[PDB]
RNA sequence: UUUAUCAUUGAACUAUAAUUGUUCAUUGAAGUCAUUGAUGCAAACUCCUUGGUCACACACACAUACGGCGCGGAAGGCGUG
């Protein structure tokens, strides 16, 4: 079922330990928009139940970075469905304007970053080949939502992360736009 | 468990406040590597060097507590010439 608070309420109920936080947990996802106002109504409803502290957005001077610090592996779930989610039915089912359902025939696709210092002893593949020097970079592919909240329970269940500088944020904003930059 | 710069300027910002606190960018200055590190605690495992792997024994002892009553070797203490 395309509904995420019914989906996200499925797997608390079953996933084995889904409300406990990660100890030094990060993940960067860039994201671009060609429109800044719907990008900002969709952080406001986010933030809404994401919370400041958890969940951030770093507009360079379009695009976004979107910041998730110690996050619960059932908080991860909700918030990259709803911003990829977002960034497909722009294009896909421009009319509909609810943030928190995904129409039937999107398929979620994106990547994330995390540090590279992170020990993972599918649908969400790391890559080979990452242009930004000190982050691996992870692609997911051909989620319906259903199986992406799964997926990433199952993904973030596993992996294990390690002592962050305070400073990693700026340092991925800063090489991230050097890639651009070059290219 | 705990750590990862300093100064200048602009912007928003909380405020009893010159704007003390908070965030973003800019110029300059240094800057051991590390953060899978460092520090605290503890355990298992694996492996190296070293030795009289000597002789006679497989033995019922002892209150003054224990024949120090086999041959060597190592190291000291003390005595004599």
């Amino acid at each position: 079922s395309f509904d995420i608070w019914k989906n996200l309420d499925r797997i608390r109920s079953t996933k084995k330990n889904a409300g406990q936080f990660i100890k030094g947990s990060l993940l960067i996802l860039p994201m671009r928009t060609e429109d800044k106002q719907q990008f900002d109504e969709c952080m406001d409803e986010l933030h809404k139940y994401i919370s400041k502290d958890i969940l951030r957005c770093y507009p360079q001077k379009m695009l976004f970075y979107i910041v998730l610090k110690d996050f619960n592996i059932l908080d991860s779930c909700f918030v990259l469905s709803v911003l990829l989610a977002f960034q497909k039915r722009l294009w896909m089912a421009p009319s509909e304007k609810s943030y928190f359902r995904v129409p039937k025939n999107i398929n979620l696709t994106g990547s994330f970053y995390l540090p590279k210092n992170i020990e993972t002893g599918s649908s969400i593949v790391e890559v080979g080949f990452n242009v930004v020097p000190d982050f691996q970079q992870f692609q997911v592919k051909a989620c319906h939502v259903s199986k992406f909240m799964n997926e990433l329970s199952n993904f973030f269940s596993q992996v294990e992360f390690g002592k962050c500088e305070a400073n990693v944020i700026n340092y991925f904003k800063r090489e991230y736009n050097r890639t651009y930059s070059q290219i």
